[PDB]
């Protein structure tokens, strides 16, 4: 067949009930994630070829970083309560990997400050139990898929992509291939 099992993708033989339709799993200190948001632009590729009525969910892991991965999963926690993923994301890989000005907690809220969330909103956020219960979202399901690497690309609690069987010679050939097997995955 043109999509196998083990080849662009892998089944995981415990499968998730209820999972996200979309779930993908990234982190701030992943090299591979930094290439995936900045060059590669996946999340927004894949978005582009998928259907109507299709949800997409992207979750931050705590297995990197130790205290500062930890405190980045809290922090796309306050993102996503207060819906702005997209304005902090470019900001943070690059104060996490390229700049390397992020350090602490203070310098994840800098980000947020600059990107013009207001402090007393961000750090209401930061302490409130809707935060609490997202992160406990994040940590259940990568808890729930055995995840120990990222990034990682989920579909309906089943499949899981596997771009180390794609080709790697073109970036933009590579991306059409992820998307268009997410795409396959979505429609099985």
């Amino acid at each position: 067949a043109q999509y196998e099992d083990g080849k662009q993708y892998t089944t995981l033989e415990k499968p998730v009930a209820g999972a996200p339709q979309v779930l993908e799993f990234f982190s701030f200190f992943c090299p591979h994630c930094y290439q995936f948001e900045e060059v590669l632009h996946i999340s927004d590729n894949v978005k582009k070829k998928l259907p109507e009525g299709v949800k997409m969910t992207k979750y931050h892991v705590n297995f990197m970083g130790g205290d500062l991965g930890k405190d980045l999963t809290q922090a796309w926690a306050v993102a996503m309560a207060l819906g702005v993923e997209d304005k902090v994301t470019v900001p943070l890989f690059e104060g996490v990997q390229k700049t390397q000005t992020i350090r602490s907690a203070s310098d994840i809220r800098d980000v947020f400050i600059n990107a013009g969330i207001k402090g007393e909103e961000y750090d209401a956020a930061w302490n409130s139990f809707v935060v609490k219960s997202l992160v406990a979202q994040q940590e259940k399901a990568a808890a729930d898929v055995q995840l120990r690497g990222v990034p990682a690309m989920f579909v309906n609690g089943k499949y899981q992509l596997n771009p180390q069987g794609m080709d790697t010679s073109n970036m933009d050939v590579f991306v059409q291939q992820y998307a268009d097997t997410v795409k396959y995955l979505s429609e099985k």
